[PDB]
């Protein structure tokens, strides 16, 4: 009976899509612009993410009862603004309080204020107040310039720092430089829908940040990911959210911003407890590819649930997903598109393939985008998983993409 719209074009919303049309409250679903991959399971709307305006009439027209959205910037934008103030119900953050996102500055100065755990972190743009600060914190530390460098040593340190001035980026209020407190601990990200003051945690997921295997090369979107995470305990796991998520969605709402949506913890669960070291105000990705797919609970249901403020405790399967991603060769740096991608038919049907940058063409698949597709199994355990997933990735023939085989390797190992 309900019409949905989701908001994006990559694997995340192709899994919230693909969650969402299984929904027995659902009688269409749209995703705008979405990919081909997505047509699958949704009718595509060729309006693009920023066109606040044209995703505004079409919610309109096409009575569209409830709106998730996928990526940041529409919110950064203030797509939920406009849709609020035509009645439209949608599911996200304020382009307020998708400030947490937003600015990494004021999530750490709101954390300060509220004393939630995370990294130390200082800005200067005086290399004597930087090394006052370097002198009190001491070292391993990092310092980041505008590029990130671990200084193991204090000598090392204000090196880095008084290069990271002189050489900087010279903004309008001068080169600037960035010291942020080093921690230690195994990462972790953890999601859960937020409205206001309550909240609902979703299971734990893994990120792999790093392009190559053994975490080594630059940050990407994320390599892959796997759900759940035993390496971290509940204690660890419920340390995180009543320090951290709970304490963060009072702050926001005490502060005139008040969060609705999705509230993404980028943390790391360190010998002295769970720190933040970034917040996200969406589903993660490739996050919602592995945690979705053990989510029992009608995604739909929950949703509507959480904006109506209904008490709410999400079921889960006992099996864990794992999801390796697929980049055009050069990601996260310059890379091409254009190259044929063969065997996605010979992928088994239980293999859970999400797109992220594909095109269709002629009859054919070709890459399109930084990362491309993620495909993602379901195991009894999260080793049965892993084997299940590469096990059906080698059926894919593309020179045009590559991968970590890693994924999964830290929870296995």
């Amino acid at each position: 009976h309900m019409n949905v719209l989701v908001i994006g074009r990559g694997g995340r919303e192709h899994a919230i899509a693909w969650k969402a049309a299984q929904s027995p409250l659902v009688g269409k679903l749209y995703v705008a612009p979405g990919n081909p991959g997505i047509a699958d399971v949704a009718e595509l709307v060729h309006i693009d993410e920023l066109d606040i305006e044209a995703l505004v009439q079409f919610a309109k027209q096409q009575a569209i009862d409830l709106t998730i959205v996928g990526p940041e910037a529409p919110l950064a934008s203030g797509i939920v603004d406009r849709f609020m103030a035509e009645g439209l119900r949608i599911f996200g953050p304020s382009q307020r309080a998708a400030l947490i996102e937003g600015s990494k500055a004021f999530a750490k100065e709101l954390m300060k204020k509220y004393g939630i755990p995370t990294a130390d972190h200082a800005a200067f743009t005086s290399y004597e107040e930087a090394k006052a600060y370097i002198e009190q914190k001491g070292a391993p530390i990092v310092i980041k310039a505008d590029g990130v460098t671990v200084a193991q040593t204090v000598e090392e340190a204000l090196a880095a720092a008084k290069a990271a001035l002189v050489d900087g980026q010279f903004g309008t209020a001068g080169s600037q430089v960035v010291i942020e407190e080093y921690l230690e601990g195994e990462e972790f990200s953890f999601m859960a829908f937020v409205n206001g003051e309550k909240v609902y945690p979703l299971a734990i997921a893994q990120d792999h940040k790093r392009a190559y295997d053994g975490d080594e090369g630059p940050n990407t979107g994320g390599m892959g990911a796997y759900s759940p995470v035993p390496q971290i305990s509940d204690e660890m796991m419920d340390a995180a959210l009543e320090a951290i998520l709970r304490p963060a969605a009072k702050a926001l709402a005490a502060e005139g911003r008040p969060f609705l949506g999705v509230l993404y913890a980028g943390l790391m669960a360190t010998a002295n407890g769970p720190k933040v070291i970034e917040f996200n105000a969406r589903f993660g990705d490739p996050e919602a590819q592995v945690v979705l797919p053990r989510l029992k609970t009608d995604l739909v249901e929950a949703v509507l649930a959480v904006m109506d403020g209904k008490e709410l405790e999400l079921e889960w399967t006992d099996e864990a997903v794992l999801g390796v991603v697929l980049a055009a060769k050069g990601y996260p740096g310059a890379y091409e598109r254009g190259a044929e991608i063969r065997g996605l038919d010979r992928i088994s049907p239980d293999a859970l393939l999400f797109h992220a940058g594909t095109k269709r063409e002629g009859g054919a698949w070709y890459t399109n985008g930084g990362r491309v597709l993620l495909l993602a199994a379901k195991g009894e355990t999260l080793a049965k998983a892993k084997e299940k997933a590469y096990e059906q990735l080698a059926a894919i023939d593309c020179d045009g993409l590559f991968y970590r085989r890693d994924i999964g390797r830290r929870a296995i190992e």
